[PDB]
């Protein structure tokens, strides 16, 4: 069956976000976390435990040099709040890796009949 | 008895509004809740002491996920009225979980002569 014990789970609002941090040095990512979780969780009114992150563990290479990236994948939200959430993360990570580091945040979308928790889909 | 004391309590302009908030954070309620009662009592030229706002406790389903919805409980004012509250509501709501999120408000009717106040009918 669906789950109707854990607080607003299949709200719209609630886009369950799984955070991928890709070509970022391990231990910004772990200083990141805490204080992202903590501006997401309040500007999204999601629950904390609503949220996955991930350190990714793959070598790149680019000409001109790597740029860090954060995929996000979730259910959705409308282009204006994708917007801010962009805008928070990439303010964050500036903070730990300057101020014109070049941040990509790229949104990936999933379909909630596709996303299946203990056997049925949102 | 009837309540002679309390001023205007019985003005068909006063329809006793009772808005009940279902499938919403209950943060977000919270911080609606004050501006909400300064706006509608400001449109409505109604006293503040007037309305009841309640944050309803249960978990919600939905193929492709639950919107927001508030129940407005009232004796009724006329369509354009009603019109120009929903939006106010929308409007406030909008500000604190997108200018594009898809909130539900409806109005369900009370008799004034099914309503009673000390055992009193309106």
């Amino acid at each position: 069956g669906v789950d109707l014990g854990t607080e607003n789970l299949y709200f719209s609002s609630n886009a369950m976000p799984h955070l991928r941090f890709r070509a970022v040095e391990a231990h910004i990512v772990e200083s990141l976390v805490p204080t992202l979780l903590n501006e997401l969780s309040s500007l999204l009114s999601t629950a904390r435990n609503a949220f996955t992150f991930e350190l990714i563990n793959t070598q790149y290479f680019a000409e001109g040099g790597v740029y860090p990236m954060v995929e996000v994948l979730w259910f959705g939200r409308e282009q204006q709040t994708q917007d801010q959430i962009a805008q928070v993360i990439t303010d964050q990570i500036r903070q730990l890796l300057g101020a014109d580091s070049h941040l990509a945040v790229v949104f990936i979308p999933l379909q909630r009949t596709a996303y299946y928790l203990d056997g049925q889909h949102f």
